[PDB]
């Protein structure tokens, strides 16, 4: 016959009425419009932005009954996309947007078909900054819950809606892993209808659980912080007459784990409430600091000058006591700190 | 009847003289254009910048008597995005811009529709990042208004009014919180008529008060200096033999405050004036280099040589006063530092 | 009569031969362009890439005497911005850019008229990032005269000039303030007519001159510096037989003064000169460095063994005079350095 | 005869029937497309995000009858890139884009022509930022293959396949070298066929072997590393008697290898796996801890108190085999370390 | 008579055949494009990303014998940038472009001008970030090439040769100078014609010599490491018994260093090789690690007990030699190392 291109101009021109502007069913039942994603990239899940970066293809299907066709032989007609300004497409748009771009590079990354009883499948390649709002009350230990969410601009509930579709709306890329997450498989998919002074307008949403990886966090921040608090202990060790010995351990212990308790918010937004690395800083901090407050009971006791046979026989007994004391508290700390931040 | 956009067509076309470069009323009274935004983000409050990135719908609302309209049956036309060169639209632009853009993907982020007495509402999405002076006189403990100015850049006062709806003028979206501040409910508006050498410009502005979040200062900032205050305190407990022991604690900590003060302004503007943190960096570094200077006293008044036995027991005298003074001085401090700055 | 856009349309058409690709006066005397700017941001002044941000209201000023009209009745027509490429405007540019851009969010922020006598106004909204080399010599105490010149790219002298006007050819806004610096008001005009192998074309320039405030960089390094000068001079009333004390005491205080000497020029160009900061860095370097180098003398001369008694009374005797010595000497050096630098 | 540009519009234009939007042999075998890239610059590999800068050279050949000519008598015609948007172009794109550019300054960057028997090269440079997953399990000793891959978007395997060409399919410039990199010459090239629930898309693809430089992280991490654990080893030639030298020295080596091995991730993806990196700084950690509790030992032995001659003589055994055996054990661990870091 | 752009319009219509597609001399010799370039700015050299960013004139010069008239009375016409896209210009292009952009702020800044020979005038304004190897074996003693090289991008050898003027092919600004370098007024000019599959390509290249200032290296890091090295000189005057005097000036000497080498490369490349810093920071450290290594020679032979008055005078011995050894080798070090990196 004639060529797909000659034949879908007739079917958008002038002859037989074809509008762009109007939408499929006017003044009748509202268009659905089915949707699922491809998720290709996924990462720099920024916290002090509060954002993350995703790569998608979002592919839509609708129906167009003004778009069937029987002349034509072969079953589908993919649309030139530098004819995309020509027929009807839905306005969709991601209510948490923050930024977002297509890709033209050697082409506009578009993609149309039409079947023969009018259904459109539309695909597109779109980079988006997500703004998704972070709660960090136990920060190396937290499930992120990080969304995207498709609404409708112009078209109200009752000429537009959006649906996901029930074969696997959210598909991910194959190799695509995280640096510091992991992606879950599970996926909530729900409604999230806005309404405005304007109208009511179509939005469906789908929700990403991170969980994020422990191992960096240890390597950094638990494991030195807990060598300090050791460091403190071998004070209890060393002679009492030695002086700056014991005093110059329990100095520079107590101000590293000032500089190791500042690092250790230096990526993060600036939050108010406390969380599960600072309730660590702080108590491990009370530790170095205590250990020091030890010696300087010890050192005035021991000074008190028999007078002096009963003074170096007291301090000595709290030497030989916070030997066993401390390495004890620590240790039903740690008993009781990772326990409720495994339960939750 | 016929489709509404080729109705639509028949109301901005060639026929009955409808142009998009003249106003409605035109040679009359000046147009009154009706306001309102929709907060929907709303952060990255830099200071060295001293800005805001917020995102916006923008509603406009006037009236056009040349679009009104009484052939067709429904109440309401949606003009299409693709045709908004087309009619007359409203020259608003913001006074504070320092950057903006439109939202245009899977679709121009644009809403007009059209009454059928020719009320025109027209709905777009905007990202701006405005610009507001910060005053950071008692820095953790102000409160900032940051403000959003509306104005047009041609059509004068006796042309074109702008005005904010007395239906909610902003209303922020709901789950809209901050990380380093809070967003008050009371929001002012009012007016802020610019003259020029050219004219004089209608302007409408809303003031949003932000109050800051106390408790992040805290536990970075408030907490690790008082701790080194501390610190101090325990060289009073310490023999005065120990030279290197209460010399080497006065230097750690003089030092370490010091590198506390430093960092307490490390993400602020090198603004000239004194403020609330300069002023507690700035006591509590005057109280390590004093309990450094009580033993710089002691050294050398006991080093004077019953001429022994004298200088023993007064250089012992200090060192009992100075166990009670310094923390009794700390805490009076305390008290006209944080009533100061809860009353203010 | 008709509308104002129609009679414009008449006076721009292809009737009456307007074209807008020939100056006013051709072949004639040269186009006398006047014009001014507002300012309505300034700031972002950078020093490592040496450059500002500025936020103006560029208006020109031309008569053209094609655009001469009598029929209209009313002394003014407002031309819409989407016309603008139809008339002649002209071909001014920054010759120091940098970067630049135009301010189109909700329209384009132009604005054009034109009189009855043919006077055309163009006022745009532009964001320059201009280009102004810093000379830092004498850093804290510095004036900037940061400038911004206006040239022609294509008319050369004998088609074009451009002017500053006579009533207030830079206006700033009203709350303008700078959070480093101040804006002076007197504001140099003067001509800076560039010649090339091309020819010789207009430019008018405009000079800044910007002042620092001083309280910025006296409470992050003159006075933390200075106080580890003084915690230099404890060390001539600690005991000689304490060698820790006074050796390790030194010890902090020089390296802590290598550290407030590398971060003084943390922000920074890498210029090759000395500057007044590095003067005070430097001298304030060696005072912390003679004061260990005194102990040195001390700890030597004490060790020379009447052969005792002589040199324990000769080693007492430099540790008298370096206690009214070093803090004389650092006397007279701050007398010698802020009067320079207040002079100049 | 006639001028080759009006040659190609009748090649082009509506006669004769040539349709830009429809492929070469139509409802035939699919559209072989051959490709090689000629890479000119390479860099900026970084690893927080995980991508790389490349600026190439993108040449693309296949055949299209309807472009053959037997009237015009020499062998090939450039097409202008004014034209670009006439014929029929393969909508090839990259699945690994993360942003991507054309060059369009002077001219746009294309490169078309057309051979007698209707073959077209088409060139064009591309900057792309491309993402490559890095695997850190051995990080200075490491070889990173990082990716790219050439899809096509709309056509389906049936009716568009990629090809890379035998002679040569990916050239780089000559004097292209890598800071932190080298290339290595021999480069894969296979087939990374993609299936959707759209259809089956080709997809070919080359792989670059990257191979760090040793040399770099040798003078910043290793040896400074290696010095402090030879630090740490002159404390067994220091008296015992000495404690606040012995004491000290340890100290200060444990918290400077806590420092160092905090900058040896300064600028790397916080991965939850354990690298080489990691192992070296943990077990020089270790060195300089175990010889800070070798003094504690030391010190708790020798004051127990003949009591007193059996107490200085054992602990003075510790201190001889120390001496021998830890710069042993960190040889034998030196030896274990780097034969597995190069046979792997 | 007519004005000069409708007399411009009939020598570029479509009476007499001027077609922009197609080069001037067609099927004839070569065009010889002859080309020079005005250095407005130039500046941000980053050797991170071994670019530098430039902002330049680019005049080019050839002649059409299609544009020569004679009707016309007066010597040039301007061309206005409107009507650009209707004559032929040249393709160049950068082949180190690392992106560039035109400027196009209140005019698109581009200029053209024909004599009545047809010589064609055409000079636009360009920001480019050309992108220049590093090459940093003497790193603040270096001489550094970085070039710009202008290619033609379709036009092969036999149609378009680039030529250099002989009346100075590189201007420079007046006031044109750079923080960190200084630029020779010797320039050098050549060829550097490409060779691909395609044909060969015409290539001009200017070469820009950039000494760098040696005064900003020598405060930040030669000096302040020269003063540790003293630092550490001053160990051997303090007295042997004083054991935690010169045990812990040797322990913070030799950690200073090691920070002030990591903050050597803190803006560099990380290359492999060793530069002209790497060998001084580390010839450095070895002074100051091997002062610490003369005390523990010093404390094991005194300890070793006539036997105690033979240990004495043997550990006096070195204590003399070493106050004279030690400056002695680092003054002939930086003999040979300051007349190395001068006579390079
Ligand atoms: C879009 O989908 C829904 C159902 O999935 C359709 O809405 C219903 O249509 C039936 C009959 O037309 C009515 O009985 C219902 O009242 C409608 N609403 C609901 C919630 O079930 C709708 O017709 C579909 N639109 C199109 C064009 O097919
Ligand atoms: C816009 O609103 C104002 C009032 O809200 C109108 O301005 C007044 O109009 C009345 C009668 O037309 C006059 O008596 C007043 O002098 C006007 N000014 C004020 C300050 O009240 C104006 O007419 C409205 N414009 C339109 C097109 O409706
Ligand atoms: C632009 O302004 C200048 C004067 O401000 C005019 O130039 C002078 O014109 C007069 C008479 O036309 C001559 O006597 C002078 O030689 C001109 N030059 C100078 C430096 O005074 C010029 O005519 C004005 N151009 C227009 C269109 O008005
Ligand atoms: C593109 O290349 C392949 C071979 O390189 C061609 O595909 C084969 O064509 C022959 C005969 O046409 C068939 O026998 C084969 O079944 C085809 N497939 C394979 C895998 O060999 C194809 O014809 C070429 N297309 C064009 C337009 O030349
Ligand atoms: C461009 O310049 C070169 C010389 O500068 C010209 O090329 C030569 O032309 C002459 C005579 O036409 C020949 O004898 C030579 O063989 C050519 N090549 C060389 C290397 O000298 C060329 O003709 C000029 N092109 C134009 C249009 O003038």
């Amino acid at each position: 016959p004639m060529p797909p291109s000659e034949f879908l101009d007739k079917l958008m021109g002038k002859v037989s009425g074809y509008d762009a502007r109007i939408r499929p069913n006017f003044k009748g039942p509202p268009v659905n419009v089915t949707c699922n994603i491809f998720i290709n990239s996924f990462g720099s899940i920024a916290e002090t932005t509060m954002d993350y970066r995703v790569n998608i293809f979002l592919r839509q299907q609708w129906n167009d009954p003004r778009l069937a066709y029987s002349e034509y032989p072969d079953d589908s007609l993919d649309l030139d996309p530098s004819m995309l300004d020509s027929i009807w497409k839905p306005d969709l748009f991601f209510a948490n947007e923050k930024g977002a771009n297509f890709h033209e590079v050697t082409t506009d990354n578009k993609l149309l078909r039409i079947s023969k009883n009018g259904n459109v499948l539309y695909s597109i390649r779109i980079t988006l900054v997500l703004a998704c709002p972070m709660d960090l009350k136990n920060f190396p230990m937290d499930v992120q819950t990080c969304i995207m969410q498709l609404e409708s601009f112009g078209y109200t509930m009752n000429d537009l809606i959006f649906e996901w579709d029930e074969k696997g709306a959210v598909q991910v890329a194959d190799g695509l892993t995280l640096p510091q997450f992991i992606l879950k498989e599970e996926k909530d998919l729900r409604y999230c209808t806005k309404h405005y002074n304007t109208g009511k307008f179509t939005c469906i949403e789908a929700r990403f659980h991170l969980e994020r990886q422990m191992g960096y966090y240890l390597i950094q921040m638990y494991i030195p912080s807990l060598l300090i608090v050791i460091l403190s202990w071998v004070s209890f060790w060393i002679n009492m007459d030695a002086a700056p010995a014991r005093v110059g351990l329990g100095i520079t212990t107590v101000l590293t784990m000032t500089t190791q308790s500042s690092g250790s918010r230096a990526s993060l937004p600036k939050v108010s409430y406390v969380k599960a690395i600072d309730i660590w800083m702080a108590v491990c901090l009370l530790f170095v600091f205590s250990a020091l407050l030890e010696y300087a009971a010890v050192n005035f006791i021991a000074r008190q000058h028999e007078m002096r046979k009963l003074f170096i026989s007291r301090a000595k007994r709290i030497d030989t006591v916070s030997r066993v004391a401390f390495p004890l508290v620590f240790l039903i700390f740690n008993i009781f700190y990772w326990i409720t931040y495994k339960i939750i």
